[PDB]
C-alpha cells in the first residue's frame, strides 16, 4: 500500500515500471513511484528534482500520447500578433526556448499589419500513406498497377478504404512500380484530424481487399516510405501531403525602412541570392526559404501538433518582388505544399495545448464544416511563416542577426 | 498598483505588452497582465484558462529563450530504458504526445541489451555558417576563393574567427561559385555548445577581415543558406553538420522472435525495400530510415535542444544483415552525419531541461574536456535512433502498427 | 569567297546562294579553314557523299560535315519471346562487348520479359497572375473538368496525334507552373507538345485576361535536366523488364556468384547512390546503354539526362535461392520512331535493324513503345555484366584490354 | 564468335564486312544494313580501344558555332547533333557576346573521382578506418601507391563517408589531359591494395560504389565538382539584346529567375538550374569524342542573370559549371574525325608543355559555349519563339 511497499512488490523482478498504473489507482501516483524507481538507477540520483509531475492530468495521457511517464517538460510560450489574415486577427502562441523568435515574429506581423493585411489560400488537402507491396514478377506487379487506374479497380479500394472511418475519404492514387515491388500512395481527406493512423487504418482494410483480387500479392509493410511521413521526399514537395497552402503580402516602402530597418532592394537581393541560389547551391529540395521550420516548429508544440513532422511541414518557397508605383515596395508570398497538421486527436486531446488551439479559434472539431478548422490552422502557419520571414530576412539584409540572438 | 491600474496604464499610453517585464517588479505578474490584456482579443475570453503559467522561473527565460510570455506547454516527459551503449547503461527522457513512441523505444533497448549492447563512435564534429558575398565579376569571386584556398588566407581567417571565443576554432572552409557570388562554408568546434551563435560571431569577424584584403567585396548576408541551418540540403548530408555519428547492434534470432515478435529474416526484407528501395521512390535526400525523426525530436524537446534543427539532425540511414555462425541474428547500424547539439546554451539553461540532461550525465560544459558532453549526448542521441528503429521495423514487418497505435495512441 | 569576305555575308546563309548543298558545304569548310590555328585540320572531318537535303531544315544548320561514331551489335536479346540484334554507337571499348555478355546470361537465362507501364511526353510552362490568390483561382479551374475538356480541345487540335492525357498545376505565389502530359503517337514529340502547350496557353488566356504568359517551358517538364518531377511522374515512357539468371550461367559466363552480385547491387546501387545524393541514379551505366542506342537510333541524345533514370534491383530466386533475379524500372525514356534524328537514312538503318523504323500506321505509338521496351531490356543487360565485372574485380583490365 | 573475326582475317573492313553478313541472316529487314554505312573507315584506331561487334559507322552532322569570344581568343565551335535550331541558336548567342566584347571564364578546380565501397568487420573498424584516411600519413602513403600507377593521376584529395560497417572513399585526382576515368580507376585499385594490406580484415566490395559519381545524377558531383569546375560570364549591351536577341533585358532576367532558379526548384532539380547546357554539351561531346553517356553530370550548370549599366538595360550573363567530364587524349579522341574537331578549338592530344592545358582550355571553350545557348533560348522563351523557330528548322 506504500510507495515503499508498492517498490518492494514491484522489485520482487515480478513487475515492469511500464505497468505502474495499471496497479494502483491514481495516474499520479503511478508517475511518482516511477521517479522514485528511476532515481536509483541514475548516476545522479536527484536530478529529477527539477523535473516537474505534480497537478497535470495524466489521464488524458495514458493510452493516447505517452508510455513509462516521469513528468512532464514546460516549454515557454509567446505570443505575436495580430496577424493580419484573410480579413481577420490572430494572436498566435509559439512554444520555443530560441531567444528572438517570437519578437521576431511578432515584428513581421506588424509589418503585415500596417501594410494592410495578407491573404492566403488552400491549395489541396490530403494525408496520405506509402505501402510497399510484392507480387512474384514485375508482370504481375505491372498488372496490379493497371487494374489499380481502372475506375473500377479504384471504386472497389475506395469503399474498402471509406468503410473504415467517418471523415476518411479517398482521392487518388498514386502507383509507382521497382520490378516485382509496387508503391502505392493513398491519399485521402481526414476531416479535421492530421490523419496518419485514419489513413493507415484505412489503407490497412484497402490492401487486404486488394489481396483478395491477387492473392500473390505480399504487403510487406503498411509504410514502405512512398507517403512520405518525417523523412525528407521530393514526392511530398512535389505532390503535397496534408495541406498545400499559399500565402501572400505587399509592404508599404515606409514600412519596410521604420519596421523592418532597411530597403526593398536589400530584401530582394538576399532573397534571391540566399533563398533561391543559396539553396540550389546547397542541394536543398524544398528548403528555398530563410526559417520555415522555426515557426512551425513552435506553432506546432504550443498547439498540440507532431512536431517530428516539421521534417516535411516546413517545406516552403519564400518570393520577394519589387512593387508599386517606384518599386520600392515588397511584395512576399511563401507556399507550403505539405503542412501536417490537426484539431482533432493526439496532442490536441490535451488541456494546455487545446488553448493554444481556441486562442486562435480553431479547437476540435468544426461541426459545421468538417475540416474547416485545420485548414484554418493550415493557413495560420503559412502566415505566420511569412511573418517570420519577412523579419529574418530584414535582419540578414541590414546586419543585425548577430547582435539580437 | 493593480491589475486594472496597470492595464489601463498600459493601454492609456500605448505601451508594448512585450516590454511589461521592464515596467513590474515580478516576472509572474508581468505574464499575468499580458494573459490579460490578450483575453481581451480573443473571441473567445475564456482560452487562456487552461494554458498554465505559475510557479515558473521565468528570470532564466526572459533575454535568453522567449518573448512576450503567456505562460508554458507541458510535453509529457516519459523513459526508455536502459539503452546499453559503449559499455555503459542510460535512461534516456523523451519529451512526446505521440502515443506508442516511448513503448516502442523502450521495447527497442531491451532488444539491444539482451543482445549484449550497442556501440557507436563520433566521426566528426563541427558546426557550420555559410554565409553568401558578392564581388564585381565572377573573374574576381574566383580570385577570392583561390585565396582562401591557400595556406595562408585560411589562416588569416582562421585566426580572425578563432579571437570572438575560447571555445570556437575554425577547422575548415568550403567554397562554392555561383558566378560573381560566393559562398563559404566555414566549419568549427564550438566546446560544448550547438554552436550557431557562437560560429555567426565568429564569421562575422573572418568575413570583415576578408573585406580588408578584398573591399570591393559586398556581404549579402551572414546566412546565405550554405550552411545549411533548419532546411533540407544535401551538403549537410554528405559534408556533415554538428556532429557525425555511427552506432551497432547485433540481435540474436532468440530475441528478434520473443522481443521484436519477427525475423531477423523479415526484419532484413523490410528495411532494403522501405528505408533504401522505398525512400529512393520518394525521392528522398538523407531519409533512409524508418523514424529517427521522432526519436531525436523528442529527445530535444526534453534536453532544451532547438527541435526546429529536427529538419537536419535527423538524416539519416539505417541498414540491417544477416550475422553470426548460422546467420541467424540481425546486424543493424544506424549512421548520421549531422546531428546538431549542445549541452551549454539555449534551452540548455533552463531547470527542467537540465534535469533531463542530468539524467543522461551530460548537463552543462565537461570542464576537464570541451565537447566531450555534447559528444556523448549526440552518441546516446544515435543509439536510441537505433532503438526505436528496430522496434518500428518490427512492427512493420509483423503487422502491429496500426493494431498498437489503437491500443497505445 | 571573296564575295562574302567583302559584303560580310555570314556562312550559315550559303545555301541559298548556291543552287547544291554539299558546294554550300564544301564552300563552307573552305571559309573555316582559313580561320582556324591548323588550316589543315579539317582534312579528316568527312562531308561527301551524303544527304544533306534530309539534314537542313530539319536537323542542323552552318553544316561542315559529319562524324562517324562506331557502331557495334550485342545480341540476341531474348525479350517478350522476340530475338533483337541491338545497334550500339560509341567510342567507349568494353560496352558493346559487355552489353553482349549480359544478353548471352539473358538468353542461356530463358529470356527477359518487359511492360511499358505509362507513355506521355511533358511540357510545364511557367505563367504569372497579378496576385496568389489569382493563380490559386486558375489552378482550382484547370482542375475542373469543364476546364480541362477546353484545354484539351485547344491543345488537340495542333496536332493528329498529340493527345492530352493530363495536367499537374503547381503554384510558387504568384507564379503557376501547368505540366502537360499527352500521348504524342511514334514521336518523343517535344515539338508537337510545345505547339499544342502554346495554343492551350493561348486559350487559357481568354479566359484569364491578367495572365502572362512567361515561358512556353518553365522548367516544369522538366526537358534535358535533372529532375524528381520525372523520376517519380514519369516523362514520355515509363518501363519495367525483368530476367532470372541461373547459377551456372552467373558462374560461367558472368564469372561470379549470385550472392556477390546482390552484395554489390544493395550496396552500391542502393547505399551508394543514397550516400552520394542521387535522385534516379540507383543503377550502374544505364546511361552508357541508353546513349548508344540513342545515337544510333536517331533519339535526342541530350535527353540521355533524364532517359538514364533507372533503378536496377536484384535478389537471390530459385530452387535453392542462388540463380540470380534482376530487374531494371525506368519511369523517364524519351523515345520515339517518327521526328527528329529519325528522319535520317543510317538512323532510320538501324531503327530497321529492330524493326520499329516509323509510323505504326494501324496503332500510333506501338513502335516508339517498342523501342522503349528494347532500351530497358538492353539496359538490363549492361547492368548484369558490368555489375558481374565490378563483384569479380574485373573493371580495370578489361578497359585496359578494350577501351585503350 | 563474330566478335574476333578481325583476329582470323587479314583485313579490318572485311570483318566488318562478314561481320554484316552475319548479321544480315538475323534480321527481319536485312536490307536496312544497306544504308548503315562501313566502307573507307579507320577500324585499325577503333579495335582495341573504342568498340566491339563493329557493323559499320554512323554519321552525326557537324555544324559550327562561332566565332566564341572567349578570353581574348576565338573559337569556331564544332556541334555534332540531329536537333535543328540547335547551332542556329548557338550561333546567336555568340554573334551577341561577341557584340558583347566577349566572355571571360575562369578554370575552378579539376580533379576526376571515384568512389569505391569497402566494407569491414564492423562500424567501429570503418570508423577507424576513416580516421586513418584522414591523417597526413594516411593521405601520403594512399596517395603513394595511387600515383605509382600513372605519370598523369595525382592524388588530390579524398572525402571518405560511412554508413554503417560500409566505407566509401572518394578519391580525387588530376589526370593531364584526359577524361581520366580509366587512369583514376587503375590508381584507385592499387590504392585499396594498399590500404587492404594495413587492413586485412577489410573486404574491397566494388571499385565503383557509386560515390563517384559517375553517369548518374549525384548531389555531391555537383557540391563537390567532379572534373573540370568552371565560370563564365559577359556583358550583352541594350541595343544587342535588343537587335540579335529579339528581348529586352528585364524579360531576360525576369524569365531567368522564374524558370532557371523558382521553376528548376518547383521540378526538384538538384544541379539543374539552367535552359539547355544538356544541348551544348552533347553536341561538342559527339563532335570531338568525349564520353556523351557523361552529359548526365557534365551538364550540371547554373546560369544566372542580372541587369547591368548606367541605366540597368545591359544583361550581365554567368554560368557555373562545377561537373565537366572532358579531356582531349584518350578513348573517342583516338579517332581521326574527332581529332579533326579538337585541332578546330586548337586542344587536340597532349599539351605536351603544360599537361592538363588542353583540356582545361576545352573545360572553358564548353562553359562559354553553353552560356551563348542559354542565352538564344532564353530570349526565344522571353520572345515567344521556341515553337516558330523549330517548326523552320526542325520539321522536315
Ligand atoms: C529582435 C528584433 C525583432 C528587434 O527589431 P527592431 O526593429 O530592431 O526593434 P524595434 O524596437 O524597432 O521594434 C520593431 C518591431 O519588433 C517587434 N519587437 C521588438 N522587440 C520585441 C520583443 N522584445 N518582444 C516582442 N516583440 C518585439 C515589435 O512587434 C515591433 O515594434 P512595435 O509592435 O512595438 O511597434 C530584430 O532585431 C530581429 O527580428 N532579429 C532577429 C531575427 C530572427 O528572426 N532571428 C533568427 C530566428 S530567431
Ligand atoms: C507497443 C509495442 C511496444 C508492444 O510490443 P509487444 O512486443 O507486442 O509487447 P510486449 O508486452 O511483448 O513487450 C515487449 C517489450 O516492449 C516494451 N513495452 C511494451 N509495452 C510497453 C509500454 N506500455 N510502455 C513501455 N514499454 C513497453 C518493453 O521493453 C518490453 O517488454 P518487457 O517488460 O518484457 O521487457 C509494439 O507494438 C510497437 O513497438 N509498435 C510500434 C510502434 C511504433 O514504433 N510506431 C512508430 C511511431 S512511435
Ligand atoms: C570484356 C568482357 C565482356 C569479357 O567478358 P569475359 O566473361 O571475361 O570473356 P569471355 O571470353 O568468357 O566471353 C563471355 C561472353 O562475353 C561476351 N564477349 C566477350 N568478349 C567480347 C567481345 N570482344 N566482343 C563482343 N562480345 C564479347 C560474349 O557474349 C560471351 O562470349 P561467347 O562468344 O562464348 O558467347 C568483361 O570483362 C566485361 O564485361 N567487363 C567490362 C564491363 C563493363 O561493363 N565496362 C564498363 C562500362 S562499358
Ligand atoms: C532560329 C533563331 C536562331 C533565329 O534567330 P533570329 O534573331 O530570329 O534571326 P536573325 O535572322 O535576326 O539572326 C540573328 C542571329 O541569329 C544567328 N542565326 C540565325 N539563323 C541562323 C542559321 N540558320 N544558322 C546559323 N546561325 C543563325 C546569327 O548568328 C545572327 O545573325 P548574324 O550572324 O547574321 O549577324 C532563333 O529563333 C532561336 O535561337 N530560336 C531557337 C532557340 C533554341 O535555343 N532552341 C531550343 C533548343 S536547340
Ligand atoms: N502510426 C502512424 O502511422 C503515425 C505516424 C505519424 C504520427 N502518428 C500519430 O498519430 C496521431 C494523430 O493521428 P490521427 O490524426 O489519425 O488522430 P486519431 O486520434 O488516431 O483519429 C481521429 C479520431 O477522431 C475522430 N473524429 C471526430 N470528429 C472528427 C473530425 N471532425 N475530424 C476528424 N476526425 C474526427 C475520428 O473518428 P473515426 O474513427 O470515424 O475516423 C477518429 O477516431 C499523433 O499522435 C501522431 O503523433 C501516427
Ligand atoms: N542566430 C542563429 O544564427 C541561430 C540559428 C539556430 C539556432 N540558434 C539558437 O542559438 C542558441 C544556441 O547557440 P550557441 O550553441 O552558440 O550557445 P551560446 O549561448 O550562444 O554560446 C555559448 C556560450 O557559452 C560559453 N561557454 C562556456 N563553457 C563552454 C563550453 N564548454 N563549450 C562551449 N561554450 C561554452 C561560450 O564562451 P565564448 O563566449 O568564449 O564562446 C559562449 O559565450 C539556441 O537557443 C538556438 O535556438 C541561433
Ligand atoms: N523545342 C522543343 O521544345 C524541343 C525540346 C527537346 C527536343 N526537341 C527536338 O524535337 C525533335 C523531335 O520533335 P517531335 O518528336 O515533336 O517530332 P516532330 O517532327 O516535330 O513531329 C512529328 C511530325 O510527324 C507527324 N506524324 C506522322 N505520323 C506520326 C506518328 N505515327 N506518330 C507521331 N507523329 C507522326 C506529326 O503529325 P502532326 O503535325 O499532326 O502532329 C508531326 O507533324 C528532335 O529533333 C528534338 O531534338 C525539341
Ligand atoms: N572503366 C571506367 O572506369 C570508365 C568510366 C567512364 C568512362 N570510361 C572510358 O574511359 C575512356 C578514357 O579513359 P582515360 O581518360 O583514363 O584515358 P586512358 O586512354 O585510359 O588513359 C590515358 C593514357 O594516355 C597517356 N597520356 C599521355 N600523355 C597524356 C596527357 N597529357 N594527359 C593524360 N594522359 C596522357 C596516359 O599515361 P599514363 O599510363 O602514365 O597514365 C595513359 O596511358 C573513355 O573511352 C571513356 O568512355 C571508363
Ligand atoms: C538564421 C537561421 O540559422 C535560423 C535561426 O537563427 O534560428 C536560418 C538561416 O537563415 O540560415
Ligand atoms: C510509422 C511512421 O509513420 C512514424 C510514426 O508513426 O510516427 C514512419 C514510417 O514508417 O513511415
Ligand atoms: C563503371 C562506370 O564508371 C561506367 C563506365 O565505365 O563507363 C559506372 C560505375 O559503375 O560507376
Ligand atoms: C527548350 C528545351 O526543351 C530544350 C530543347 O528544345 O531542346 C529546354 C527547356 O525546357 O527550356
Amino acid at each position: 500500500l506504500s510507495d515503499a511497499e508498492i517498490i518492494q512488490l514491484v522489485n520482487a523482478k515480478h513487475i515492469p515500471a511500464y505497468k505502474l498504473e495499471t496497479l494502483i489507482e491514481t495516474h499520479e501516483r503511478g508517475v511518482s513511484i516511477r521517479r522514485q524507481l528511476l532515481s536509483k538507477k541514475l548516476s545522479e540520483p536527484s536530478s529529477l528534482q527539477y523535473l516537474p509531475y505534480r497537478d497535470y492530468n495524466y489521464s488524458l495521457v495514458m493510452g493516447a500520447c505517452c508510455e513509462n511517464v516521469i513528468g512532464y517538460m514546460p516549454i515557454p510560450v509567446g505570443v505575436a500578433g495580430p496577424l493580419c489574415l484573410d480579413e481577420k486577427e490572430f494572436q498566435v502562441p509559439m512554444a520555443t526556448t530560441e531567444g528572438c523568435l517570437v519578437a521576431s515574429t511578432n515584428r513581421g506581423c506588424r509589418a503585415i499589419g500596417l501594410g494592410g493585411g495578407a491573404s492566403s489560400r488552400v491549395l489541396a488537402d490530403g494525408m496520405t500513406r506509402g505501402p510497399v507491396v510484392r507480387l512474384p514478377r514485375a508482370c504481375d506487379s505491372a498488372e496490379v498497377k493497371a487494374w489499380l487506374e481502372t475506375s473500377e479497380g479504384f471504386a472497389v479500394i475506395k469503399e474498402a478504404f471509406d468503410s473504415t472511418s467517418r471523415f476518411a475519404r479517398l482521392q487518388k492514387l498514386h502507383t509507382s512500380i521497382a520490378g516485382r515491388n509496387l508503391y502505392i500512395r493513398f491519399q485521402s481527406r481526414s476531416g479535421d484530424a492530421m490523419g496518419m493512423n485514419m489513413i493507415s487504418k484505412g489503407t490497412e482494410k484497402a490492401l487486404s481487399k486488394l489481396h483478395e483480387y491477387f492473392p500473390e500479392m505480399q504487403i510487406l509493410a503498411v509504410s514502405g516510405n512512398y507517403c512520405t511521413d518525417k523523412k525528407p521526399a521530393a514526392i511530398n514537395w512535389i505532390e503535397g501531403r496534408g495541406k498545400s497552402v499559399v500565402c501572400e503580402a505587399v509592404i508599404p516602402a515606409k514600412v519596410v525602412r521604420e519596421v523592418l530597418k532597411t530597403t526593398t532592394e536589400a530584401m530582394i537581393e538576399v532573397n534571391i541570392n540566399k533563398n533561391l541560389v543559396g539553396s540550389a547551391m546547397a542541394g536543398s529540395i524544398g528548403g528555398y526559404n530563410a526559417h520555415a521550420a522555426n515557426i512551425v516548429t513552435a506553432i506546432y508544440i504550443a498547439c498540440g501538433q507532431d512536431a517530428a513532422q516539421n521534417v516535411g511541414s516546413s517545406n516552403c518557397i519564400t518570393l520577394m518582388e519589387a512593387s508599386g508605383p517606384t518599386n520600392e515596395d515588397l511584395y512576399i508570398s511563401c507556399t507550403m505544399p505539405s503542412i501536417e497538421i490537426g484539431t482533432v486527436g493526439g496532442g490536441t486531446n490535451l488541456l494546455p495545448q487545446q488553448a493554444c488551439l481556441q486562442m486562435l479559434g480553431v479547437q476540435g472539431a468544426c461541426k459545421d464544416n468538417p475540416g474547416e478548422n485545420a485548414r484554418q490552422l493550415a493557413r495560420i502557419v503559412c502566415g505566420t511563416v511569412m511573418a517570420g520571414e519577412l523579419s529574418l530576412m530584414a535582419a540578414l539584409a541590414a546586419g543585425h542577426l548577430v547582435k539580437s540572438h
